[PDB]
DNA sequence: CTTTCCACTTATTC
DNA sequence: GACCTTTTACC
DNA sequence: GGTAAAAGGTCGAAT
DNA sequence: AAGTGGAAAG
């Protein structure tokens, strides 16, 4: 079984609610509606969903495409599964917000409003903050419903088994061979990070006094804007981030390429990295590993 | 009528 | 998220 | 003068 | 991550 912790932290990376409301010729009010939760990995993390659903005993594991694999939990009765879980152990995203709309969403059809035109209408209320809003039919079916924008989610981390879940899921351990005037000529430099949306600044700006070390880089791509915390300095990540993730531990693929990482930072911590030998050993290790593994 | 699941695509946050 | 080169800091 | 750390990104694809 | 169409089932 998955730690609980570590779930809510995967699940605040990967997560997402759904919240379908269909227009359907053969429903009484002529719209069909669907709830859930869902998760969707690449193949090499099918694991991942196994244990999920082992541990839930819930959901239903599906291809999604050729290259990629989905948990989805849309029955009703084990939707309640999910909420006991977050309940319990909440998210701290703006994900949380989202959570917070699927709960609201899961009354109403409880109670069976959504059978009723007034419980339709409620539900596209709640969709219209839900993820990416209404669509262009909703909207123009229910042009009352205004896109008003959602209040900001405020949370610390909770601990490190949160921090694990959410690394296993927007990590990065990298090796960065740099040209270098040095003897060898190249320099050795590990690389930890996590990326996130600017719209958790908060969250990813905390990382720095939560784990003691690194920095914020601001990223951005045509109009979208992200955030990557990340530490360089060598002690920091031998001394602080190994040793969390060693007590902590990392699920899927991930997890093996965290532990590669380790293997260059033994090396570099008994200098075996300034000579030929530990170079040597060091260049076969970051080819097997990240997006150089084989499957 | 309503719920549930399967196949599959697309936009962008990793 | 994985990856890169160039630049700057450090002793 | 040699080594480490930071800067400043790119872009393909797993969310 | 977030969405769509399709249809089996009682
Ligand atoms: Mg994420
Ligand atoms: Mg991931
Ligand atoms: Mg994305
Ligand atoms: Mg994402
Ligand atoms: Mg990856
Ligand atoms: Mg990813």
């Amino acid at each position: 079984s998955i730690n609980p912790w570590i779930l809510t932290g995967f699940a605040d990376a990967e997560g997402s609610f759904l919240l379908r409301i269909r227009n359907n010729n053969k429903s009484s009010v002529g719209y069909s509606t669907e709830l859930g939760f869902q998760i969707t990995l690449h193949n090499k993390d099918k694991s991942i969903l196994e244990n999920i659903q082992s541990t839930w005993k819930v959901g239903v594991i599906a291809n999604s495409g050729d290259n990629a694999v989905s948990l989805k939990v849309t029955r009703f009765e084990d939707l309640k599964v999910i909420i006991d879980h977050f309940e319990k152990y909440p998210l701290i995203t703006q994900k949380l917000g989202d959570y917070m709309l699927f709960k609201q969403a899961f009354c109403v059809m409880e109670n069976k409003e959504h059978l009723k035109i007034n419980g339709i209408k409620e539900l596209v209320r709640i969709k219209a903050k839900l993820n990416w809003g209404l669509t262009d039919e909703l909207k123009f079916a229910f042009p009352e419903i205004i896109s008003k924008e959602r209040s900001l989610i405020n949370k610390n981390i909770p601990n490190f088994k949160w921090l694990a879940g959410f690394t296993s899921g927007e990590g990065c351990f990298f090796v960065n061979l740099i040209k270098s005037k040095s003897k060898l000529g190249v320099q050795v430099q590990l690389v930890f990070s996590i990326t996130q949306h600017i719209k958790d600044k908060n969250l990813m700006n905390s990382l720095i006094t939560y784990l003691g070390c690194g920095y914020i880089k601001e990223k951005n791509k045509s109009e979208f804007s992200w955030l990557d915390f990340v530490v360089t300095k060598f002690s920091d990540i031998n001394d602080k981030i190994i040793p969390v993730f060693q007590e902590n531990t990392l699920i899927g693929v991930k997890l093996e390429d965290f532990e590669d990482w380790c293997k260059v930072a033994k090396l570099i911590e008994e200098k075996k990295h300034l000579t030929e030998s530990g170079l040597d050993e060091i260049k076969k290790i970051k080819l097997n590993m990240n997006k150089g593994r084989v499957f």
